């Protein structure tokens, strides 16, 4: 569906690697996902009260990847600094998101899950950023 | 069901996305002028979708009254999406795209609205 | 008519949202955060819908009173929903209160809104 | 300083309102064919800056180094939206009004961002 849309947009995109921006984009979505559901999870824990900073981590990757998937969805008006700017935002908060769901990963799977989504996304978002 | 949960958060995160690249697409014809009513439709699946990925996210079974009610609105405005952008999926390919995605994501929130009651 | 309640209910959201996302913030530092979760779940509910709803309301191109009762009708019951979680814990907790006052104030603005609708 | 951040917040979510406001103000009129710029910016900033807001609402002070990036992504968005809308503003009073919203906007988060 990522890729139909892309293809079908009416316009040249300059020299964007298009399979990479659909990458991302599908990747900030599997993210979110995942990110959200981290979140849920560890709201169900008993021992919540030991997993409110990657709780807070999760939430702020998910409204993040939700963001960058939807300016990285738009081509018309297309603006360079910033796409680049959500982009190296999004890095960033996976990259976060990723360290602090890999330390409960041993002992929570959904935890692990996340942080394997996270690592995978914040990849395809440098990959990308490096590409254009 | 959590699978079926975890479907519908699928679906609405996909359709966000794609009535998002719509929106764009339409925004970037020569034809822009007869495609806003397209547009400005997109644009409130895009937010509905978006905030109802979130509220299923967190579902517990406890006050399925809220469950129900943002899948209620989110079917409503996934429906009324695909309506417009299939007026125009003749014409641009990026319509009937978003139709489709609009019509699954209208399936899927009807089926999980269904196995709540 | 409808445009003065349109952009009353547009500015009640954007409160209730800034609300709702401290209340949630404010109950995940409590040290008694494991008997806050549903409080928390609802409140970033909460902030989802009126985020949603604010943004809807904003766009009259292509206006379809369908899609705006739909998205209204979420939010008061939404904001009910979060109303009254918080409202359990007011007595013990400023920010919930705060918070059930905002949700209260913006259920009875989209429960105008709809009724004035339709 | 917290009030500060909270400061910021609200900014965010009423740049984000102003925002969705002004594109479709932009959607509605006849020169429409010559504002699909404003309005896909206009359409950035409302996510970038509800985002932010989200951000900001949960900042603990651990890891500063997300809440810095996310300031920096939302500065950058609304100068961009700022900039562009200002080139309308002389013909269209949505734009002047949504111009004013994301500069005040740009430079809360620029200000909050040297204060972290
Ligand atoms: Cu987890
Ligand atoms: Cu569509
Ligand atoms: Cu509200
Ligand atoms: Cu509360
Ligand atoms: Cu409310
Ligand atoms: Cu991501
Ligand atoms: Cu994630
Ligand atoms: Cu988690
Ligand atoms: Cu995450
Ligand atoms: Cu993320
Ligand atoms: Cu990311
Ligand atoms: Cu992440
Ligand atoms: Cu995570
Ligand atoms: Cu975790
Ligand atoms: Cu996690
Ligand atoms: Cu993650
Ligand atoms: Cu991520
Ligand atoms: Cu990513
Ligand atoms: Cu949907
Ligand atoms: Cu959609
Ligand atoms: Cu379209
Ligand atoms: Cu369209
Ligand atoms: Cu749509
Ligand atoms: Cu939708
Ligand atoms: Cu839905
Ligand atoms: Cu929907
Ligand atoms: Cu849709
Ligand atoms: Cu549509
Ligand atoms: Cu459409
Ligand atoms: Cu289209
Ligand atoms: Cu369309
Ligand atoms: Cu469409
Ligand atoms: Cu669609
Ligand atoms: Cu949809
Ligand atoms: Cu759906
Ligand atoms: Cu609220
Ligand atoms: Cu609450
Ligand atoms: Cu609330
Ligand atoms: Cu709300
Ligand atoms: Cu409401
Ligand atoms: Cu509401
Ligand atoms: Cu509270
Ligand atoms: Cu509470
Ligand atoms: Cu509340
Ligand atoms: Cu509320
Ligand atoms: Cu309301
Ligand atoms: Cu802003
Ligand atoms: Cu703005
Ligand atoms: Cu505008
Ligand atoms: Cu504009
Ligand atoms: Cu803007
Ligand atoms: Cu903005
Ligand atoms: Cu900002
Ligand atoms: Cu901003
Ligand atoms: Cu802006
Ligand atoms: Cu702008
Ligand atoms: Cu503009
Ligand atoms: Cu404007
Ligand atoms: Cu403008
Ligand atoms: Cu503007
Ligand atoms: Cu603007
Ligand atoms: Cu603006
Ligand atoms: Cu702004
Ligand atoms: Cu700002």
């Amino acid at each position: 569906t990522v890729n139909d849309l892309l293809r079908t947009y009416p316009a040249d995109l300059g020299g964007v690697d298009r399979e990479a921006m659909a990458r991302c984009i599908e990747e900030c979505l599997r993210c979110a996902q995942a990110c959200t559901a981290c979140a849920d999870a560890c709201l169900s824990e008993p021992t919540v009260a030991d997993l409110t900073k990657c709780i807070r981590t999760d939430m702020d990757c998910a409204d993040v990847c939700t963001a960058t998937a939807a300016v990285l969805s738009r081509h018309t008006g297309y603006d360079a600094n910033v796409t680049r700017a959500v982009l190296q935002a999004c890095a960033t908060v996976c990259a976060a998101c990723g360290d602090e769901c890999a330390r409960h990963a041993g002992m929570h799977e959904h935890c692990r899950v996340c942080a394997e989504a996270c690592r995978s996304c914040e990849q395809a978002c440098q990959e990308l950023l490096a590409g254009l």
